[PDB]
């Protein structure tokens, strides 16, 4: 039977390279160099990075901050299309999969986000730059503290030391989570997570060897991901609550 | 079912059950055979509102909700005793720093004593002192304001969890798991507190395998459990902060206390 468990395996690993075009194995490289990015580090950088390259993603740490949400609403795009590729998934009653889209993305977004992070900063726009860790740290409001958290888990995260072929399979297992409010019919869902936690188990026992216990460290990394959603919401809110410059066009905060 | 590396997991699992039953008096054996009315000596006295609660003085502050809720402080300071009594006997653990013992402790026994809490719990209500007496669902979320809503979200946790049909030999060795956290915040030396981890994260493995043979996956499901609580602990630290503020006069044991300090 590990026969079909390779293949589902090998089945997310292609749709995951197909949907998302900055792999973990590509960011690395760029960011260790063996393989440039312009690099953000301080205002003038800033301010020359989006000059000189047109970064598609008013007040900097205003504008920095907007950037993430018109990434973040792109990434959400490119989850979706994974999703449905993840076998059992489009024949789930459709609301029970826009509620597990809904509900999971936040997850998945911090999950990738840290195969672009070192402890240093973040590759930003298809990695043709890189901003300081530090230079976000300098942002003033509550804009500062928005994305150390993530740096946070990263470093943390990072140290499993896992590739695509891994997060391919883990990301699929976020997704079908059957503890998600308002789902209709969880058993499908569960039966489906049940097979890919199968196949996320013998992946990593095959490429880990060497580590162990490795799937039962990465399930709980489970816990560190929704208190940085969690913890997310609620600096969100405080964005909202506050901040006046934080105006957009109506049709943009719309799309948000 | 072979190898002397499955023989050392079930010797730990072994004394991790044999120290489990001797730390808690009140195992989820006891607990379910007194809720299943298995007996004619086991069954307790049901208090589902006030003249019940009235009764129940006499067959186990001033006020109904205070005095409900001092209870639970009382006996979570016990659990916390029980607890505490069991992680020694977890191989390494007395070996550790002594300021990781007491920060694995801080963060770990309220995880713990939800953990538990669910094995005195079904879908409508608490066994408590001893199992002698078993306070419903409705009579607790019916509660003044404040304390009207503390322990719903522990049911709704523990109604999820039992569903998993743990058993005491199970929940010995996960309780172990949770105690021995790598992740604590504050931690000095985490490297040997993986170590010992990792070796009950196998026992616990083995054991669920070798426990429930149909059951696909328990493990797994067990570990995404521990969101669970990391979340049911959250809220109810908030849950304080607001009774401490509108309750000026209701006191706090200074353990439970020291334990929620800069959590
Ligand atoms: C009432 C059911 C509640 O049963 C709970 C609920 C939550 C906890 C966990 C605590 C709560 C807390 C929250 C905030 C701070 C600290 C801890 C925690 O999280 O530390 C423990 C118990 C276990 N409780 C029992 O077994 C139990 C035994 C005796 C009584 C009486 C108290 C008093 C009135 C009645 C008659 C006498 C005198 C006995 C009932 C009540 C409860």
């Amino acid at each position: 039977e590990s026969a079909d468990l390779r293949a589902l395996a090998k089945h997310l690993y292609d749709s995951y390279i197909k949907s998302f075009p900055l792999t973990k194995a590509k960011a690395r490289a760029i960011l260790t160099g063996k393989t440039s990015p312009f690099v953000i580090y301080d205002m003038n950088s800033l301010m020359m990075g989006e000059d000189k390259i047109k970064f598609k993603h008013k007040e900097v740490a205003i504008r920095i901050f907007q950037g993430c949400q018109f990434r973040s609403v792109e990434a959400v795009q490119e989850i979706t299309e994974y999703a449905k590729s993840i076998p059992g998934f489009v024949n789930l009653d459709l609301n029970d999969q826009v509620t597990l889209l809904k509900y999971g993305v936040h997850e998945i977004i911090y999950t990738m986000l840290a195969s672009l992070m070192n402890k240093d900063g973040v590759l930003i726009s298809e990695g043709q730059g890189f901003m300081t860790r530090e230079f976000l740290k300098s942002l003033r409001k509550p804009f500062g503290d928005f994305m150390e958290p993530k740096f946070e888990f990263a470093v943390k995260f990072n140290a499993l030391e896992l590739d695509d072929s891994d997060l391919a399979i883990f990301i699929a297992v976020i997704i079908l989570s059957g503890d998600r409010p308002g789902l209709l019919n969880v058993k499908p869902i569960e039966d489906i997570q049940d097979n890919l936690l199968q196949a996320l188990e013998l992946q990593l026992k095959l490429n880990h060897p060497e580590s162990s216990q490795l799937f039962a460290k990465l399930l709980q990394k489970m816990t560190d991901l929704r208190q940085i959603v969690t913890e997310h919401v609620q600096l969100l809110q405080v964005i909202k609550k506050t901040e006046t410059d934080m105006s957009l066009h109506p049709l943009l905060q719309e799309i948000y």
